[PDB]
């Protein structure tokens, strides 16, 4: 009855992709449930017109937990009960995860989309061509220096930093390029988890292989003894480790505990990218569906944003509703309440962290596509407070989902409010700010709008740093805030809904595959680390079966 | 362009079928490549196994080798004549192919394919090996910032950590610099993956329990009281393992002529025996009355290795075993310059043959028949030709051209290794025992094989040596570390060195297998990009690779 | 050339005479310097003391200073009136002399001499220092090496090596790496040596057995636990303080005229008091009816830290204390250029003057006179000066020009330090208490010397200042560790900046001492040479120096 104890009946991925429209010459199988579809099916439907989008998002997240990806997964497999037509978009999770703090399922319950085991491991080898596709051009650098280093890039201003998979903490800081004449150029870098690579974010952002091509050759890896930028497009790299995506760019299928189809493609940071899955998973799943659910990573102050300003943005999509996950648990701790003392009843905590959704809500609408509450059952909440927490809803359409216990059936009433919003209110959406606006005055926009916040303080490295970009070209991008996920503020602490308060960013980011990312505050976690109690300590693999995943 | 060589592949599903592997036993990877799972193994483990034509080679030169090619082409002659045999080869490098380009598995209408998918990610193979490392590592170093129960010294780790990309900025390193969130600052570095003891086991193991285990033993480092510290002491053993459930299964794919190929693992043959996998051997052999299989280097190196590492443990014994050779790669080895093959010279010829004389004796000790192999080229005219031919005056002696025809050029030879192997049966011994000394191991290795009149141990391959057999690791194989460009340690000894001497330096641990006696500087276990990589060269059009 | 102003000197041995010394208290370097014994003030225990004509300064600016200058120069007019009064100073770090030249013991006709052994190595007094830090780091160091058997976290060790030069390569680096018998790899750096705790140590100790305690308390770093670990724990204290036997004697010179200098100690002003050593001072006390004695930086700084951990653990009263200043200087307070000094305004000389004006306030808080000593310069014309003259309405206002007139500019002022010395008896307090707390001492500093309306401290200047006061480093001075510039941080808020807020941002302890709290980036504990460096220009002739 744990997540994993659930493995049942799959449909081969080919009966799935052949009862959906694909064909048989367009599908890359490996094992008989997973498979890379071309690029191809999309192509030759682009004239056809598009599915739904449904895009679900969370409320500030806390230690008490919400339920976004089952919901994801729950919310489409209803729709699918309903006899609605549709798929799903979720990414692929980062390796260590599983060895240091244990892997967990793409949602849970009866909400899930499998072959778990696979997904949660080596999955269908994504990761590592990004994984390598960045080493190699951080060889490349490391190589011109080698090599006489005619671009002359001075080596003390690299960016570019290397890459690995797992969560471990002295590949931080590391000094490189030691050992002689005969070993590289002596210096300073470090390790950044995979999927917090620039590269994994271009995937998520690219239209096919030519265009995630280009973005490679706009990358920055450092700047020349003068002060003018290097990019990995100098370093002549871009068909090398465009060579190595190669397979990475196709969006792999594979369905539900229910079997509804479904796209694992992608998944990057959301603080120091958009915490999306690639567009062409989405895009490709458009055509293929007349409904689209997809998620996005952490609260909707910051994922959600992201979806809009980034993803859609250059995706050219169009939001037509969007849920928004709650639970009551979560709520009252927005109200004050502790971890341990949550189990009891308390309608004003709750009324007070309302203020959060509520928040959530108002800003969701600042988008102009219909936002749908969904409250994520659970054991203790009372009638006294789930019967609260819908009417507190004066101003969208609330209902809770037993989806994780019942599957698509715990998801039903959902569906038909999604259904039903998706019909009477037609959606409007459009970013948040404009691409031809002030770097500074993006971010108070988002600031101001959506974080709630008075203003923005900023250091003296956080302005040469903006100030170097507008002059060097990179003004007129999008802005990928990095800040703590567990509050409206960049403040880890300050839970529900912050008043009178003022963001501090710190320091300034660029991302030439994409855009601007200044982070707030330590939000530069881009390498976590393990536990005293390794969860790789307490694994084992059976003789057959593989035990403590 | 060999590349070129592009056209008509079959359904893998299809070839399991007719070898006679039940469809739930074959993972597919594409249409054109499949893991095959290892119950195939253990269900067939009592059938009758097949003959084994270990192929070897020569002495490398920069003439050209033709290991492989002449391997594959003979598998394309001899089911070529309606036989059950398949292939056991390796995964080149990845790193390789964006610096020095990439080839194809073997050469000419030999390799196996598809050519791309092998150079590059394959059925991601290494990736799995990869992270099962550096994870490890990551275990290791993580332990130290927890407060170091194991009371181990950073400072006599030997755990590197792994990537497989050509990166000399790597080589050393220190990490761990940032204070006590980035834990306990130490020098490492970075060894291509291929090169790691984990692919080692990878290639040396009955099946993912007996690889779980064989993790276990594997030394990371020690303590400040000298104590060995292990992989299971870190408790990483099965962890490691679950990340390579998946390249534990053989991968598969046939030939220009669909032969039915097995291509698992890759192992550094200096460092380490430099065979292919055993499973996927071991496995081959039941599904088949033949199996032609390769090693890395020389037959000095790779030949000797597979016979006391491979053979040894999972119970193997060479049947036959062929050993390839050029005319103008023997040449060399008299004196003839690179730019000086292009002529003839009988005389040159001749002496230089004294590599290709020395080889075939070497084989024969091991209690296995023997068969020269020789490189189809075309400046290797009748005059020089007929001088190798007779000169080979010892054990069968066929020509080859397989690169220009295909299975064609092997029917010769192929006739051959079926007529030598029906009426020679041999009785496979290891040249040497696990119970000898260490110290009287590298002996008769050096002896017998190179031609060492004796060996030298310095300052540090004595102490080393001793720790190691007052630890225990000393009733194990050894895997000879030094240039393979001759029997000798001396990278410039061509022929049949005499009267020289091997001294050995170091001599490194690998508790996943055997012993490494490194002689020269033979630790290139890095490579490098050059100053004109094809990574800067290599593009992918709208459609297809170019460059690679 | 201030620098040829080198002409008549004479025999220390005879001043120590003329002085009251008997000949076995002087150890000479050379006939024109000479260490001066502790076993002087001991005796002279009881004797009458003297005056302290505490010298001090506005607020530094690119126009000119003046402090040193004014105040030896007011000796050479004071004792040119038949006066028993000294001096005592600071030898200056080395390093500069290389990297940006060097220059006299204060300025024009009122240098302590000889110049060169000055900026060079004089009585190595520094070099003493230099090695009894850097041992101690030997010690550190050694200490892990040998099985850390105070479980000590290399991570946490505060404790820097020391070199008296230039270096910014060596701001940041690490040592330690090669193996078991090169120690243990971590991460430190150097800072130069006149910023070492220890010069600053030595500028606050009554004698060797004080000094040699007042190092055990100072603390290294500390344990896995979070025990501090102090030189006393590592068994330095001794060591080191016999590494200093010599340096804990005050030096002795002269003026251009002869007056009797003190010249020992010399800490960093910022992140230290930056006042000369007591001994010097406590002994030259004694030795005198009066006593000229300067500190680093501003009155904000230097005086302010001259008040609250000089005088209080050595029991001072600074019976006067004057106030340099120029118009130029203040005139830049007003928002004059520096390429806009030459000419006259009466305006923003006025406001500008707010900087001298607020300094006055400040000194009279800690219950002793003051008075205006104004720097002569070829510009400050007639108005200009019946300005700023009458503008110090508040104390004493007399103009100096002892620069080009030596003891001679400064005989106006002279009379008058006496004047208002005679008639003007203070009562010497603290400008806050040791019994306070780290939070509110701070609070009285910047209140109501800088002019903070706060004070802010940072998430880090919060858990130091805890652990601080948790451990018991809390009942100590405090050193503002802030830019000089500006009784604000804001390195550009020139005048008597208001309104402001002082924020710290980190907290460093000095348990050989107080407590330096800094607060914008005042960590330049190491210059560096520029890309003109005086020392490519340095040359020394078959007969004497040329360039430095």
């Amino acid at each position: 009855d744990i997540e994993i104890a659930q493995a049942a009946k799959m449909k081969p991925v080919m009966e799935l992709a052949r009862g959906l429209g694909i064909q048989e010459d367009e599908v890359e199988l490996y094992g008989k449930y997973k498979a890379k579809i071309s690029l191809d099916v999309y192509r030759r439907l682009k004239d056809k017109p598009d599915g739904k989008l449904i895009l679900v998002t969370a409320i500030t997240p806390t230690p008490a937990g919400e339920g976004k990806t089952t919901t994801s997964v729950g919310l489409t497999d209803a729709l699918a009960r309903l006899g609605k037509r549709v798929m799903v978009c979720l990414r692929e999770p980062s390796l260590g995860p599983s060895f240091g703090i244990k892997g967990g399922a793409a949602g849970g319950g009866y909400a899930q989309v499998v072959p778990m085991e696979d997904i949660n491991l080596h999955f269908t080898g994504d990761i590592h061509a990004v994984t390598y596709a960045h080493n190699l051009l951080a060889a490349m650098v490391d190589n011109h220096l080698q090599q006489g280093n005619v671009l002359n890039i001075d080596p003390r201003t690299i960016t570019w930093r290397r890459v690995i998979d797992l969560n471990d903490r002295a590949l931080r800081n590391i000094v490189i390029g030691l050992g002689g004449k005969a070993n590289g150029v002596p210096r300073e870098t470090g390790f950044d988890i995979s999927v917090a690579s620039e590269v994994m974010a271009c995937l998520c952002l690219a239209s096919d292989l030519m265009d995630l091509k280009e973005r490679f050759s706009r990358i920055v890896v450092g700047y020349t003894y003068d002060g003018k930028p290097v990019t990995a497009g100098d370093l002549e790299a871009q068909g090398s480790m465009a060579l190595l995506m190669k397979d990475a760019i196709k969006p792999n299928l594979v369905q539900t505990l229910e079997n509804t189809p479904a796209f694992i493609h992608g998944g990057p940071f959301a603080n120091i990218a958009h915490g999306c899955n690639s567009i062409i998973a989405t895009k490709t799943a458009l055509k293929l569906a007349d409904y689209v659910v997809t998620e996005a990573g952490f609260g909707a102050d910051l994922g959600a944003e992201k979806f809009y300003d980034v993803k859609c943005r250059y995706a050219g999509f169009k939001p037509d509703a969007t849920v928004i996950v709650a639970t009551v648990r979560a709520l009252k701790m927005h109200g004050g309440v502790p971890k341990s003392d949550l189990a009891t009843e308390n309608l004003e905590a709750l009324r007070e962290g309302f203020a959060n959704l509520e928040k959530h809500i108002e800003n969701i609408g600042k988008f102009g596509v219909p936002a749908v509450v969904a409250i994520n059952a659970f054991p203790t909440d009372t009638e006294a407070e789930l019967n609260l927490l819908y009417e507190l809803c004066a101003k969208a359409g609330a209902e809770v989902a037993l989806s994780w216990a019942k599957g698509g059936e715990g998801g039903l009433e959902l569906a038909r409010k999604v259904l039903q919003t998706l019909e009477s209110r037609p959606s409007n959406f459009h970013v948040l700010y404009n691409l031809d606006l002030s770097i500074k005055d993006k971010i108070a926009k988002i600031a101001t709008e959506i974080y709630g916040a008075d203003g923005v303080n900023y250091t003296a490295e956080a302005d040469k740093a903006i100030q170097r970009y507008e002059s060097l070209g990179y003004g007129n991008l999008p802005v990928v805030m990095a800040k703590t996920q567990y509050s409206f503020s960049d403040d880890m602490t300050k839970l529900g809904r912050p008043r009178n308060f003022t963001i501090t960013v710190r320091e300034v980011r660029l991302s030439a595959g994409g855009r601007l990312i200044v982070p707030i505050t330590g939000a530069i976690m881009t390498m976590p680390g393990l536990p005293k109690r390794p969860a790789a300590c307490n694994i084992d693999i059976d003789a057959d079966g593989v035990i403590t995943g």
